[PDB]
């Protein structure tokens, strides 16, 4: 039974551990800009009016997804991460579709996101989910993070 809900920890550090496992899952050897802890992020997101979701297989946390309000009608998808062993079942898509229905019910008509240009598999999923390419920027930080900005209108 795959279940999607608002994230609720089984134990206080469950999210930290899940997130560290996702960051550790880097087989192509991409450079990583590490991120408060994810639990702090979630707390702040909820205080700002956002929401943070789990997907579980039985009791096992297998995915997460955040929604962060930009304004009255646009939300930003954030911290979207699936355990890569569940990528061929289309469970990333299942979690996103639940999150999207939630967004829609909440009065959002646009979801925006940004993603590293190196992350092919992620970009390909977002395309599959109906995100459209708006712009690329090499974000200077000197480290350059080539970044893809995408949106989806909801109906
Ligand atoms: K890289
Ligand atoms: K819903």
């Amino acid at each position: 039974m795959v279940t999607i809900k608002v994230f609720s920890p089984k134990y206080p550090t469950e999210l930290e551990e899940f997130y560290a496992e996702r960051i550790a899952d880097n087989p192509l050897g991409f450079i990583q800009r590490l991120d408060p802890s994810i639990s702090g992020f979630v707390q702040k997101l909820r205080e700002h009016g956002g929401e943070f979701f789990e997907m579980r297989e039985g009791n096992k946390l297998i995915g997460i997804c955040g929604l962060n309000p930009i304004n009255q009608t646009e939300a930003e998808l954030c911290k979207f991460h699936i355990n890569s062993a569940y990528q061929s079942q289309g469970l990333g898509q299942k979690l996103y579709e639940s999150v999207e229905k939630y967004a829609f019910i909440k009065g959002y008509t646009k979801i925006s996101l940004h993603v590293s240009k190196s992350q092919i598999k992620a970009c390909n999923l977002y395309q599959k989910l109906g995100f459209v390419h708006i712009k690329e920027e090499d974000c200077v930080v000197t480290l350059i993070f080539p970044t893809l900005f995408m949106e989806k209108i909801l109906s």
